[PDB]
């Protein structure tokens, strides 16, 4: 019932990574502002219980003055205070995070003069599970791509961790594909109808619990490690070319004694060994010996 931002700058011991600042408490930045009516609206790409996004065209955007087609989110004009809140607080932190080659980047704001509208990138081929259910074999795609795939995501996660940014929802209807068919993480949750998705479990909230690392589950602990389970999950949907998790097995008091006790989802028809061995270390019951997402980029290029 309440939205509803996964995204969250954790505080930071060791890594490369120092955390100085909370970013939900501080900006909103003005350098993101953009004039509300150089924005036209278009299709819309998706809806839920608390907002929708909408494809758009912005005109004369970044420095170079420019047109392209963008994503606009918004809250129904029906929301109330703390969801507002909740979407600054998204604002603030997509502005705190900066731009990367494969992530969905924030490229404006509308918070002046009615309803906060946050500009974000327009991925033309649409997210990867989609895309990799239109491109199954019998019963256009090949084996290079799905390692490019997996490649991309896993450096999209590695610069969020270099963040100490964790994403708590990674998965493959959270990955866009832009052109070039490259790769960008994100989180499309106002697009996507999550009341009467089964992926989701009623909790607290709605939790993607076949996702979730043992430790999110049981403990409620959110750490990197915990997104690299996820990852290990999300890797299995694209060498699956995008079979939900634990075909079959419904989410109840079994499946918590499974994954407690140790069970891994079997190699996918169409991963490789090698990739099937990224999966397993991801699914490592003791955080600290699954690997970082950087251990992961640097094993995926080794492995081409
Ligand atoms: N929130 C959000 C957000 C940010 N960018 C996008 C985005 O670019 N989405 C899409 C762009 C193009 C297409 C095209 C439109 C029709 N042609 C096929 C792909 C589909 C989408 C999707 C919207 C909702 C989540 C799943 C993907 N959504």
């Amino acid at each position: 019932p309440k939205y509803q931002v996964r995204w969250k700058i954790i505080e930071s011991y060791e890594g490369n990574s120092y955390t100085f600042i909370d970013p939900t408490q501080l900006p909103y930045n003005e350098k993101w502002e953009f004039p509300r009516n150089n924005l036209q609206f278009g299709k819309t790409l998706g809806a839920g219980a608390f907002g929708k996004v909408v494809e758009a065209t912005a005109f004369g955007l970044g420095k170079e003055d420019a047109v392209l087609k963008v994503a606009v989110k918004m809250l129904k004009s029906t929301a109330h205070a703390d969801e507002k809140e909740a979407l600054m607080s998204e604002l603030k932190i997509m502005s705190h995070l900066g731009q990367h080659e494969n992530i969905v980047n924030l490229l404006g704001a509308c918070t002046h003069g009615g309803p906060v509208l946050v500009i974000t990138e327009y991925c033309c081929y649409g997210d990867l599970l989609n895309f990799l259910r239109r491109k199954r074999p019998p019963g256009q795609l090949s084996s290079r791509d799905l390692l490019h795939f997996s490649s991309q995501v896993a450096q999209g996660m590695a610069f969020l961790a270099s963040k100490n940014c964790i994403h708590r929802d990674v998965a493959a209807r959270n990955v866009l594909l832009t052109n070039g068919h490259v790769a960008k993480i994100g989180d499309f949750g106002l697009a996507r109808d999550i009341m009467n998705d089964s992926n989701y479990i009623v909790k607290g909230a709605r939790l993607p619990v076949k996702w979730m690392a043992p430790e999110s589950i049981f403990d409620c602990v959110y750490t990197v490690q915990s997104d690299v389970w996820s990852y290990g999950i999300l890797l299995w949907e694209i060498f699956s070319l995008g079979l939900n998790p634990y075909p079959g097995i419904l989410v109840n008091s079994k499946f918590y004694k499974l994954v407690k006790d140790g069970y891994q989802m079997a190699q996918p028809a169409f991963a490789p060994k090698n990739i099937y061995s990224i999966m397993q270390a991801c699914w490592a019951l003791e955080p600290t010996h699954r690997p970082t997402f950087q251990q992961i980029c640097s094993f995926l290029q080794e492995q081409a």
